[PDB]
C-alpha cells in the first residue's frame, strides 16, 4: 500500500527512537539516518490513514514556485502556515503599540485570555497585510524563505540566481546530469535565520523517461510535518516532470533527525490501527506547461478517501 | 562483517542498474536513492577486499581540515590525486610552451609516445609548484576546493566562514542540535566549475554521547572513489568526536547516483568472491585534541590485512 513506508517509519521511531531533549520545552525520540521511497506511478502519497488539507500543501507549493516570499498571497489563499514568522517581526517593532505578545505561541498553549488576544491581534495583523500595501511590503515579507532559496538565490555579486529554473533548462537538454540539484542551505545566512531551512538540499534524476526526486530534510517531526512534506514534493516532482514532457518516477525522502514529540505518542498509536486505502491520483492540466504560472485550478487531486482527521498539539 | 553495505551496494547495483549513458564516453550502470549505515564502533570501515591506500586519505583529509587549497600539500605528502585538475589549468595558459596536451587524460588512455610526455610534463609541473613560490601561488592553488567549501566559505560581503570551525563549536555547546551542516554547495560556483562537489553536505548528530555522521553524496563511483569516500567520512567522524570527548557511533552514507562504469564489471564481480576480514582500528593521538593541527604521524591505523589491490581503468 503506498503509505506503508510512513507507517513503518512512525512504528520504527516509537521502537528504537532514543529519547533526546530538543529546542521547545518537550523532549522527542528520535533517529538519525532514514530513507523512504515513494513510486510516484502507483499513485499520489497523500496520506488515507488521516486527513490532511491538500489544499494548503498546494498553494504553499505554488508560492514557492512563484519567488515570492510575502504572506499576502498565501493569506488570500486562505493559507496561514507561515502567519507567526511575520507577525514575530511585527511584534519586535515600533509601530506594534499593542498588547503583552512576545512568548506568544508557547503562552497560548497554555494561554490566559491571551489566547483571544494573540488570535485577534493575529487577525488585525493579517488583514492589514492584505489591504495596505506598504504594510505588507514590511511586516508580510519573510525575506529568506524557500521562494527566494529556490528561485533568486543572492550572489557575491548582488544579483539573483534562479536555481529552479536552471535544474529545469538542464532536465531539458542533459536529462542524465548528476549535478541536477536546488538547495536552500546558504553558510552566509543560516547563523542568524529564525528557522534554517529543513528541506535542505533535493536532487533531480532522469532515466528511461522517468523524472525521480531525492530530498535530503536534515529534521522533520514525524507526526505533523512528515505528511505535508511528502505531499510537497511528490507534488514537486510531478510539476517539474510536466513541465519537462518526462513521466513521474520515484520520490526518496532521505532523513537526518526524524523526530517524534513526545505529546504525539497516542495519536501515532491511534493512526497505527488504521488500515490503508487506495491512493488518491493527482490530474494535472493538459493546456499548461510552464509551472511557474500554475494555478490552484490546474492541480487536480482525484480519490481521495481519508480517515477523519487527528489534533495534536504543536509542540513549543 | 563491517564492509558488507558496500558488497551489498555493488552486487545491487549489478542487478538493478539500469544503464544510463554520461558525462565520459563511457556508459554506467546507475541506481539513485540509496543509504548504507557503519557503526564505527565495530572497526574503521577500510576495505579488506581490495587494499585502499590509507596514506593518501589521510593526508587528503588533513588537508581539507587546514582550510588548505593548494596542491604543494599534498605534493610533499607523495599524495597526487588532484594534480590532473592543477595541471589542466596550467596548460590552458601563457607560461605553458609545450607540446600538443589539450584532452591528455583520455588521450593518455590509448596514448601514443604521449603517455610518458604527458607525464614527464606533469612531473614538471609538480616539482615546480614544490619548488617555485611563486608558481605554486598561481597554478598550484585550486581554489574553491573542499578545503575552503568548508573552512572559507566566501560571503556577499567579502569576508569568509569557517562552517567547520563554528559546527565544531556547537558540537560542543549544543550537542543536540538539529542544524549542524556544513556544506560544499553553493549555487553560485557551481555554474562554471570543473567538478562541483560530488560531497555535497553531511549532517552531524549527537545522542547518547555518541557523535555520527551523514553525508549526502550526489553522485558516486562505486568501484573506483567510493572505497576512499567511506574512509575519509569515518576517519572525520573519529577526528570530530575525538575532539569533542565525544564517542563514535555511526557513519551513514546517502547516495543520489551510484553509478558503476561499464569498464568495471569484472573487477567488481572479481573482488565479489572474496570474503570480508576483521577491520582495522583506527588509534588517533591521545596527546592532541585540536584536529586542526593533526599531523600524519597523529593518525594509526591497526591491523589492515586487505586482499590485494585490484586495478581499473580510470573512466574518460
Ligand atoms: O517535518 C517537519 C519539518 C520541519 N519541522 C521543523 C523541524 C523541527 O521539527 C522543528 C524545529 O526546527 P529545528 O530545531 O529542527 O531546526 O520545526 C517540523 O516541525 N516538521
Ligand atoms: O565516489 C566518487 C565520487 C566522485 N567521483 C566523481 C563523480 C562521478 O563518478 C565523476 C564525474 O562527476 P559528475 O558528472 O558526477 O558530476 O567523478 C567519483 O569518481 N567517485
Amino acid at each position: 500500500m503506498l503509505e506503508q513506508p510512513y507507517l513503518d517509519l512512525a512504528k520504527k521511531v516509537l521502537d528504537e527512537g532514543h529519547f533526546k531533549p530538543d529546542r521547545t520545552h518537550t523532549g522527542t525520540y528520535s533517529i538519525f539516518g532514514h530513507q523512504m521511497r515513494f513510486d510516484l506511478s502507483k499513485g499520489f502519497p497523500l496520506l488515507t490513514t488521516k486527513k490532511v488539507p491538500f489544499g494548503l500543501i498546494k498553494s504553499e507549493l505554488l508560492w514557492f514556485l512563484h519567488g515570492d516570499t510575502n504572506i499576502r498571497f498565501l493569506l488570500q489563499h486562505r493559507n496561514h502556515i507561515w502567519d507567526e514568522w511575520a507577525f514575530e517581526k511585527w511584534v519586535k517593532s515600533d509601530e506594534y503599540h499593542g498588547p503583552d505578545m512576545t512568548d506568544f505561541g508557547h503562552r497560548s498553549q497554555k494561554d490566559p485570555e491571551f489566547a483571544a488576544v494573540y488570535h485577534e491581534e493575529m487577525a488585525k495583523f493579517d488583514d492589514r497585510v492584505l489591504h495596505d500595501d506598504a504594510f505588507a511590503a514590511k511586516y508580510g515579507d519573510l525575506g529568506l524563505v524557500y521562494g527566494s532559496q529556490w528561485r533568486a538565490w543572492h550572489t557575491s555579486k548582488g544579483d539573483t540566481i534562479d536555481q529552479l529554473g536552471d535544474v529545469i533548462e538542464q532536465i531539458k537538454t542533459h536529462p542524465y546530469s548528476r549535478r541536477l540539484i536546488v538547495s536552500a542551505w546558504n553558510p552566509e545566512d543560516v547563523p542568524t535565520m529564525a528557522l534554517p531551512p529543513c528541506h535542505t538540499l533535493y536532487q533531480f534524476y532522469v532515466n528511461d523517461g522517468k523524472l525521480s526526486l531525492q530530498l535530503y530534510q536534515r529534521s522533520a517531526d514525524i507526526f505533523l510535518g512528515v505528511p505535508f512534506n511528502i505531499a510537497s514534493y511528490a507534488l514537486l516532482t510531478h510539476l517539474v516532470a510536466h513541465e519537462c514532457g518526462l513521466e513521474v518516477g520515484e520520490f526518496i525522502h532521505t532523513f537526518g533527525d526524524a523526530h517524534l514529540y513526545v505529546n504525539h505518542l497516542d495519536q501515532i498509536k491511534e493512526q497505527l490501527s488504521r488500515t490503508p486505502r487506495p491512493a488518491p491520483t493527482l490530474q494535472l492540466n493538459p493546456d499548461k506547461h510552464d509551472i511557474f504560472d500554475f494555478d490552484m485550478k490546474d492541480i487536480k487531486l482525484l480519490n481521495y478517501d481519508p480517515y477523519p482527521a487527528i489534533k495534536a498539539p504543536v509542540a513549543v
